[PDB]
């Protein structure tokens, strides 16, 4: 099962005890976070980005994920955008992206974040290691949109990303340096992972299953990672231009991928 | 199923180190490890496609790291696992082995009878008596289920009770050392030796083939626990998702190891 696999256990005990509780209660969380992306396809915005401390460059996690639910939009019937940094935008240039410009919540149906800076309970943004970020913030429209009722989903596997505030309980006492660092930003609908892009592509995945085509077909994990870090991305671990995310490399992400095509495709028969 | 995975949610968040656990007892009695397995799928009685591959993936990670190995189970399995040239029990003395272990094999339910995942009584010769000895004697012991049926669950009785249907009835009485959960049994053999592999710094499931494991004791006999027919599956699932798990498990390992 989806929700399950992307949550697979890869060594990050806080990660893994945050899913652990969080699907205890919220038990269908990755199918209502489709259920709401199914339903407002029409103009999706979609968010990414997180700085990294201390050059507050961008990573390798969260883009890949939204250039795949991008890819999902388009093939649906909707349409897409992208607000990102600058180092970002230009990482996913070859992809030919639409870029957000002068985005308010209002000119979207659905608001998407993965892996985004969330501000914390001081309103300040920090990084999984306490440090704080120092970069313009991309958090602002999802406050926005929530004001506005504007449906919004956040994908993190950290506790200071975007959307993370609906389950702040179970980050400050889960993670290190929780109670500091857990972002206070909620969203409509959160999705936890063990690695945010793979949240991303379960989220795909899941979508997948139920309209009934294989919505990840075509994706190629090691192309659009090694593309993005060609480009000037680095690995949030190594802090270093490493074609690999959250410090693991490539092959476990393309086994995450390609388990997921299969589970979906097994679904689908 | 929702089942299962309600259950491995629970217990995991009860013992959220059980499969390393696991392995630390695994890898500290290698010198001569009895490995039991075979479910038989009412009406039939026949033994499914769950439970000899992880088995047989253990069996061989036993004898990879210097120890001896051998097989309790049915004889359609002893069958659907001769090409491997697998040693097989018999007599089997409780105090002759330093590990006794348990693939998807039926435990005796609080009524002293084995049923089914669907309620229904498994007629046949039990395998779990020996467990019960192992247990009162002292012999370590680890069981691998995915439903509460199996040798080992009697250790999570209570969280087999308030998650699967007909629970009470057929929760499996029969306790374990060490119990790993997993969506499918096989599954979980493979996350043992994959955490050994870490353990050790040894990929030991390199060279492991799902496709022809599977086709090789499906050809021979074993039935899919799901559609109770010969296809090449397990547990309802084709084997494009199983072939995945692993490989994904292989690159885990990878990862840890260098
Ligand atoms: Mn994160
Ligand atoms: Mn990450
Ligand atoms: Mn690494
Ligand atoms: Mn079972
Ligand atoms: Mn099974």
């Amino acid at each position: 099962m989806i929700a399950h696999l992307i949550n697979t256990d890869i060594g990050n005990r806080g990660v893994l005890k945050v899913y652990l509780d969080y699907r205890r209660k919220n038990f269908n969380f990755l199918h209502n976070s489709t259920k709401m992306f199914l339903d407002n396809l029409e103009r999706v915005l979609i968010v990414t980005g997180f700085p990294i401390p201390p050059m507050m460059v961008a990573e390798t996690d969260g883009p890949p994920g939204a250039l795949a639910i991008y890819r999902a939009v388009e093939m649906l019937g909707g349409k897409a955008e992208i607000l990102t940094y600058s180092e970002v935008e230009k990482a996913l240039e070859p992809f030919g992206v639409s870029l957000a410009r002068t985005p308010e919540p209002e000119d979207y149906s659905l608001i998407i974040s993965v892996e985004t800076p969330g501000r914390a309970a001081d309103g300040r943004y920090y990084s999984m290691s306490a440090l704080e970020i120092k970069r313009d913030p991309l958090d602002g429209i999802f406050l926005k949109a929530r004001a506005l009722g504007i449906p919004t989903i956040g994908v993190g596997d950290g506790g200071n990303e975007i959307g993370m505030g609906k389950i702040r309980e179970l980050v400050v006492g889960h993670v290190p340096h929780g109670e500091k660092i857990a972002s206070v930003v909620e969203t409509d609908e959160l999705i936890v992972s063990a690695v945010s892009n793979w949240g991303a592509y379960g989220l795909v995945a899941q979508a997948s299953i139920e309209v009934g085509r294989n919505l990840l077909e075509g994706w190629d994990e090691r192309r659009v990672i090694e593309a993005i870090s060609s480009a000037g991305l680095i690995d949030g671990v190594s802090k270093t231009l490493a074609p690999s995310v959250d410090g693991i490399r490539l092959m476990v992400h393309e086994g995450i991928v390609e388990l997921l095509k299969a589970v979906v495709d097994e679904a689908i028969l």
